[PDB]
C-alpha cells in the first residue's frame, strides 16, 4: 500500500493543476472514506486542501468530533456549515417525506456549498466514494457522487480500510461501522444485508470476468458464491449502473 | 424540422423505456428550451409527462405565468413549488454572496426537487440544456444540466427556436429574449456580448473542423469571423469542456 498512497497522491497533484487549481476542497462527515482523501489531499496542497463539515439536523454529533480530531491531528483547514435548516424546511414542507427521499435532499445540499465553497475561493471539489459503492450503487448522483476528481473510486471498500491504516487514521475511524449516514441507526451491513468480507470478493471477480458482456449468476456459482448473494449483487448493479454514465443525448 | 421532432420523440420513448419508467419530469422555467421538451414529453407520456415550475425569490412573476399559459395549452400536469425559502437561508448566511453564487444554489436547489420529485413518483429526469449552451459552458453543473436524459442537446439554440416554431409554441416564449434566469436583469446577449445568429454559426465550424485537434483562432479567422468573438468563445469552450465530462478517476 506504500506505494498505492505514492499514486493517489501525484494522481491528485496532476488532476487539479490540469485544471488550473492550486486548493481542493472535499466533504468531511467524520468517516473512513471521507478522511482517507482528505489525509492525502493534506498531503499534496497541505494548507491550500480544505475540508467542510456539513453536519445535518439528524447527524451524529460523534461523528462530527471524530472529524474535528481528525483535521486536528493533521492540520487541516475546516469550515463547519451545518445543512439543518435547509432539511428542516424540507420537512415541514414534506412530512411523510421518506428516509431516503431526506438522504438524498441532504446529500444534494452537501454537493451544492462544496461547489459554492469552490467558486468563491477557486478550488476543485474532490470525490470520496469508493469502488465498492460504485458499483453497488449505493451513493446519490448528483449528490456525494458529484465532484470533478476521486483518488479512490477505484478502490474497493476492502482495499479503502487497509490504506487508511497505511495512513494513520485515528483508530476510531477504523472501527466504525460503515454507515453512509442518511438517518438514525443506519449502516450499509444493514440495508445490503452482509460484511464488505462477503461483498467485495465478488465484486474482484465480477470486474475480472464480465468485463463488458452481461452478468451470469451461473458461472458466479461455480466460483463459489452463495446463490442470493449473487442474484442480489448482480441486480443491484444493473440497477444502478446508470449513476456512473453520463446522460443520454440524442446524437 | 417536422422530421427531427418525430426522432426526438421516438428518442425519448426509447430511452425512459430503456430504463424501467413511464413517467418523466422536468423543469418548467417558461423559457423557450423548457417549453420545448416538455411539449415533446407530452407529446409521448401525456399525462405520465410532469412539469415542476420552481420559481425563487428572485423569479419574475411574468415567467411563471407563461409556463403556466403553456401548460394549460398542451393539457401539461405540473406542481408548484418555490425555492424561494431555500435562498432565503442562504442569503442570510450569506450576504455577500455574487450574483452567480445564488444563481448556482438556486440551479442546484431545483435539481434536488426534480430528483426527490423522481424518486416518489417513480420518473427519469430530462434535461433541457441546448447544444450552444453546452459548448459555451454556460449552465450548472450538477444542476440545470443534471438529467438523466435531454433530447435537445445536440440542437444548437438556433435550431432550437426554430424547432419550437413547428411545435406552436406560445409566441411569448419564441420573442422572449435568451435568459438562463439567475437574478435581475440578466440576459444571456448580456453576458456573453453577441447574439446566437453571431454565436451559432462559428459554432457549427468548430464541430466541423476541430473535431479532436485544439482550436486553432488562425485558421478560424480565414473562414471569416471576427478576432475577439473567435477568441472569446474558444476560451469560454476549453474553460468548460470539463463540464461535459465524467468525473476523473484514477484507475
Amino acid at each position: 500500500y506504500q506505494k498505492l498512497i505514492v499514486y493517489l497522491c501525484d494522481f491528485l497533484e496532476k488532476e487539479v493543476q490540469k485544471r488550473g487549481f492550486k486548493k481542493v476542497v472535499y466533504g468531511l462527515s467524520g468517516g473512513l472514506d471521507s478522511a482517507v482523501v482528505g489525509v492525502l489531499c493534506q498531503k499534496v496542497f497541505k494548507e491550500n486542501a480544505h475540508a467542510l463539515l456539513m453536519p445535518s439536523s439528524v447527524s451524529m454529533p460523534e461523528n462530527k468530533t471524530d472529524a474535528l480530531n481528525l483535521c486536528e491531528k493533521f492540520s487541516i483547514p475546516y469550515t463547519e456549515y451545518s445543512i439543518a435548516p435547509y432539511d428542516a424546511i424540507f420537512s415541514s414542507h414534506f412530512k411523510d417525506a421518506s428516509l431516503t427521499r431526506k438522504g438524498n435532499f441532504c446529500a444534494r445540499l452537501r454537493m451544492a456549498f462544496l461547489y459554492d465553497y469552490s467558486l468563491k475561493s477557486d478550488s476543485l471539489v474532490i470525490g470520496t466514494s469508493n469502488k465498492s459503492e460504485r458499483m453497488l450503487g449505493y451513493g446519490t448522483l448528483f449528490g456525494d457522487l458529484a465532484c470533478a476528481i476521486n483518488p479512490i473510486g477505484e478502490l474497493f471498500k476492502t482495499e479503502v480500510y487497509e490504506l487508511a491504516r497505511r495512513l494513520n487514521i485515528p483508530k476510531k475511524i477504523l472501527n466504525k461501522p460503515p454507515s453512509a449516514d442518511l438517518f438514525v441507526g443506519q449502516s450499509d451491513e444493514k440495508d445490503l444485508g452482509y460484511p464488505y468480507s462477503v461483498i467485495d470478493p465478488l465484486l474482484k471477480d465480477i470486474e475480472a470476468l464480465f468485463q463488458t458482456k452481461p452478468i451470469d449468476t451461473e458461472t458466479l456459482a461455480q466460483l463459489g458464491y452463495d446463490e442470493i448473494l449473487v442474484k442480489n449483487i448482480t441486480s443491484r448493479i444493473q440497477k444502478n449502473a446508470f449513476k456512473l454514465e453520463l446522460p443520454a443525448i440524442a446524437k
